[PDB]
């Protein structure tokens, strides 16, 4: 309806003014020579119908921006990043990258107050930075799809989903794995 | 253009990014709102360092006081339809917490000798880098487009006349400055009745 445009109008604005935001640290990193931690970013906001369930803001995701990363170290590169931004305040971390999900979700999650200005004066919101690795994001992306799709899943395609993640996980400390390896093959002989 | 010259000019590229973008979006709030938007068009650039280093020589700026003298690295350029827009622009530019306004300069109401008519305004401006928040100096201006369609002119023509205009490009000047003027004068006689159309419906 207009009355749920009218609400979401903040979070629309914030979530188009961060992923320009959150793109430009990327352009920032390129141009001035150096391995951007951040890849790609996307958000949006969360569809009318799953917010009315959840709630009995502190609701931190209505706006949620995805940060993807090459590889796990870059993660806390990212939220330190984040920490030295002074349109935005870290009101709450998350790490479930080092501690997942039971259904093998991995994300480092950063809740932040956000402030927006309009023609009707200064909006001040909540928004969800998920960042994440490629191979998360792999997972995370069709899981979410899949679910969207059916409801709740039959235990053995959790079961499966599962399996897959904890592989997509041992991939990315592989690759961490590789890169380390590369360097250290230069750096001490 | 060298490599400090470009550590130097990119929180003004990224601000007038930003800017750009934030100006727009008022005109598109306005519009989301089915109100008419006082802005029409937005305008940004970054000065050219060719420019910069001129307006450094003309006026006494070193290398050190460079970002706090030269206001206008980062200029916007916003237009309007009406005169009486402008207070309107100005208003809401004073209800943003994303910017300080430390400076306006009303070349409307003090319109200059030559017929140049704008509106100034200066803010200090914060970008987030990967290097840390930095501070800039950025130059708004408000325009009508017969106040720019002069402007945008008139400093073209004086890059190569530099105040010695031929008698008769400075004859054209004035006599084009009077009717701009008086374009945007006889306009805002009926403003509230063109204000109270477009209030009916905005395509
Ligand atoms: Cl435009």
């Amino acid at each position: 309806t207009l009355e749920w445009e009218e609400f979401l109008d903040p979070y629309i604005q914030a979530v188009g003014e961060l992923k320009i935001k959150l793109r430009g640290i990327r352009k920032q990193y390129r141009k001035q020579n150096k391995h951007s931690p951040i890849e790609f970013v996307t958000g949006r906001v969360k569809p009318i119908e799953s917010i009315k369930e959840k709630m009995a803001h502190d609701l931190q995701d209505i706006a949620g921006l995805r940060v993807m990363v090459q590889f796990v170290d870059d993660v806390k590169e990212v939220v330190d990043i984040l920490h030295k931004r002074q349109d935005m305040r870290i009101i709450q971390e998350r790490d479930y990258i080092t501690h997942r999900k039971a259904s093998g979700y991995r994300s480092y999650h950063v809740v932040v107050e956000y402030t927006v200005d309009t023609i009707n004066g200064a909006k001040t919101i909540l928004a969800e930075i998920q960042i994440r690795t490629l191979a998360m994001n792999f997972w995370a992306t069709i899981e979410h799809s899949l679910n969207y799709k059916y409801q709740d899943f039959p235990d053995e395609i959790k079961k499966r989903l599962e399996i897959t993640a904890r592989i997509a996980h041992q991939l990315d400390e592989e690759m961490g794995e590789i890169r380390d390896d590369i360097q250290e093959a230069q750096a001490l002989f």
